[PDB]
């Protein structure tokens, strides 16, 4: 009764992809291979091709990225070969190094062999490769906090942190076969990290903040033409909000807004002084001024959203129906000064795509 | 077949309205009366407390309002009994002098006859009884893009503007039976405006700008057990927002963000530098600056969330289900700031209510 989800879904994709690349006569005698393959094995193997293209489509509908005007140029790595912790290990060291580059970060994507029986070959307990710790235990708050549990579930597995409030998290999975998981300290010299500081505002290094250079999410489920990539991390460049307007500001993260509008200058004692808004903006400021004189990709949100448009744009054009999430696009930064805000998006899930999944710890 | 319409939406109404007043059992021989009444009237009449209370949920049930904390102390007057169209002026510049209140803003409904078979008694054509005017003709482009079609439909009547970038619009609404709609200037000494001026830089006022004290809006539908009040203008104070991050900052209205910059000492040319998100929260600033210092009620939007927050909580409390609009609850200034973008809201429409109705212009 499975391989009836898995077909039907199967007929939707090879169909679709092969279209797109302009093999649609090659449909037929591949849809039927997939037919046998999936009765006498209970599942199929994609091709480079489809696999590659599969990843970027997923990519293409994710109505919550604001950063798919260049869901074509995804760097694919196949690495559904490994069978073990040092090639896991070793793959996801490579990702990082290659996704880097140096700090002209590419867009890129690790597939490891997908769900079997809907047992998972590999386990990634990441949210992303490189993140920050968390601790909170008697009064004391150090680090991110939404990093707490994975931190704490870490410390059950002889992993220890320096308590600093920047400790690398270590890269922590599961192979099938075996009940824990392992880890590995990352290389520090795989990880690039930039302190932030203000264009004009000198002060602003007292804060000693910094982040790190690459987001790479790896807790999010790929799925290509019914077959379940539960282990594909992925990344593309940070967006400047999602460090200074989040990561840095929020209440629940490292709640950084009054530090910033001390070194800035200002009060924050009264709210129509609009005190927040202010050091939003100038820890904004700071944060791409950090990285363009590191040498670190990073965009605007302005500029992003410029983009999106021209995605829009060329999804018309294909005659490609858009799909959007209008509270994941909008930035949360002067959100009503992008097109974004003022127009509305049709929030409907079309395959391939990439989803949640449930967490392994807590 | 209307008659089981309005009598289903009264039964609902004159219940749940009895029941919070603590008349639970005077329930029953009121909807007996409206049986009765529509029955041999096609219809039925409000009382005084029934009309109040009727405003007063309309408010509370407005998904997209983020100050229904204040919901219960709605001032309601009860011009139901107007025939003419001097009385209807009147009772709109009445209604224009007590909600200023000298600038001690007083949240106020004016209530006028109710359609009879779907036929207007009045019609007014306002979006708000104080706007300003707006003009676009050969590659001019002077006041409020908003009030474009407005403006021009009131040159069609004989009024003409000055063409200054705050005109002030006349009142114009129709009344029943004739086939034009009137007009009448506004006397200035019902009007507040206030200059928009910058705490600490003195740059700004060479920019000019200022807007009204009092938001009244008069395009949209009451609608209070079955009835419906088309004609029924209200009243808030505004959020600092609506001034400065829409009214004046939007491209398709006032578009002032490039000459704010400008004033402020800042570079327009790079979206990294984040000069927008500067130039609105600058501008936001001598908004609400500017309001507080002529005596004239606002509210920022922190606290507005803030006690948007103790609706909620007050609503939760009294047993009351909750209603919001996510997309409009947020402020486009640092939405990210307040608890609204961090939580979800159920956009389920609830009667009593505010409706949007269609112009007759244009
Ligand atoms: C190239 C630069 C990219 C930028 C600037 C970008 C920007 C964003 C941003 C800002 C978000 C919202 C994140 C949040 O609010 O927490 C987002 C969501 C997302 N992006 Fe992208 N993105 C990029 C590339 C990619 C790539 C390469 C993929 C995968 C192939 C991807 C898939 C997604 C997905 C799945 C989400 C939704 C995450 C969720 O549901 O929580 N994006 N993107
Ligand atoms: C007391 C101060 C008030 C504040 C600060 C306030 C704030 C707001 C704001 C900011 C909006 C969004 C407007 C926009 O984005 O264009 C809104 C919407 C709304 N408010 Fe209020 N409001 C107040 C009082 C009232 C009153 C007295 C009523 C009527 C009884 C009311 C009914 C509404 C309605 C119906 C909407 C939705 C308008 C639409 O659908 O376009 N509010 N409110
Ligand atoms: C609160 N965030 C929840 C969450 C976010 C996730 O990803 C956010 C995300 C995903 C992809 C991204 C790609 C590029 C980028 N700059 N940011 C990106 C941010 C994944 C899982 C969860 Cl549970
Ligand atoms: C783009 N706006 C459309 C629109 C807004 C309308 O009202 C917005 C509105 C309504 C009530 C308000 C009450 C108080 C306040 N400060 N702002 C308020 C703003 C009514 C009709 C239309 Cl068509
Ligand atoms: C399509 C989208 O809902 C639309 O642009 C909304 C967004 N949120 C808004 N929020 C407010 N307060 N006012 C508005 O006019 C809008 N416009
Ligand atoms: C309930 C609400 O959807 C939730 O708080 C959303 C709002 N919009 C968001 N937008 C982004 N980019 N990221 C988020 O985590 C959220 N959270
Ligand atoms: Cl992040
Ligand atoms: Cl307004």
């Amino acid at each position: 009764e499975e391989k009836e989800i898995l077909w039907n879904e199967a007929k939707a994709f090879i169909a679709a992809c092969y279209q797109e690349l302009g093999k649609a006569a090659e449909v037929k005698d591949r849809l039927a291979d997939i037919k046998s393959e999936i009765d006498l094995t209970g599942s199929y193997v994609h091709t480079k091709e489809e696999l590659e293209h599969g990843a970027k489509m997923a990519w293409r509908n994710s109505n919550r990225c604001i950063g798919r005007l260049f869901w074509n140029s995804l760097n694919v790595i196949d690495r559904r070969d490994v069978r073990t912790k040092e090639e896991v290990r070793d793959a996801l060291f490579h990702h990082i190094e290659t996704a880097t580059n140096n700090g002209k970060i590419r867009p890129t994507i690790t597939i490891f062999p997908p769900e079997e029986k809907g047992e998972k070959q590999v386990e990634i307990w990441n949210h992303q490769l490189i993140r920050y710790a968390g601790y909170e235990s008697d009064g004391e708050r150090i680090g991110d906090p939404a990093s707490c549990s994975l931190t704490a579930a870490c410390e059950e597995l002889g992993w220890r942190g320096e308590r600093t409030d920047f400790d690398l998290l270590p890269l922590i999975f599961r192979m099938k076969g075996d009940e824990q998981p392992v880890w590995y300290e990352l290389p520090r010299s795989l990880v690039i990290e930039v302190p932030i500081t203000h264009p004009d505002i000198e002060a602003f290094s007292d804060l000693e903040l910094k982040w790190y250079g690459v987001p790479i999410i790896s807790d999010m489920k790929l799925e290509v033409g019914g077959i379940h990539y539960n282990a594909a991390p992925f990344n593309g460049w940070y967006m400047g909000t999602e460090i200074g307007a989040r990561n840095l500001a929020d209440e629940k993260r490292y709640d950084k807004l009054k530090k910033v509008a001390s070194v800035i200058g200002i009060a924050a004692d009264y709210n129509t002084d609009l005190w927040k808004d202010q050091a939003l903006v100038e820890l904004n400021k700071a944060v791409l001024h950090s990285y363009k004189k590191q040498g670190v990709s990073i965009v605007d949100h302005h500029t992003a959203a410029s983009q999106f448009k021209r995605f829009e744009e060329q999804a018309e054009e294909a005659g490609r129906k858009l799909t959007g999430d209008w509270t994941w696009l909008i930035p949360p930064i002067s959100p009503a000064a992008t097109h974004i805000f003022h127009r509305s998006y049709d929030n409907s899930i079309v395959k391939p795509n990439y989803f949640y999944q449930d967490k392994p710890y807590e």
